[PDB]
């Protein structure tokens, strides 16, 4: 089971980052822990 961590810092212009960028940091960071290749 994972810890209950809720967060939503975005209600105007906080997620101004281009779509896909918020999914490249964790996608590349997950390789350091799930390094299977």
């Amino acid at each position: 089971m994972e810890v209950a961590m809720v967060s939503a810092e975005s209600s105007g212009c906080n997620s101004h980052m281009p779509y896909g960028y918020a999914a490249q940091a964790r996608a590349r960071e997950r390789e350091r822990l799930a390094h299977s290749r």
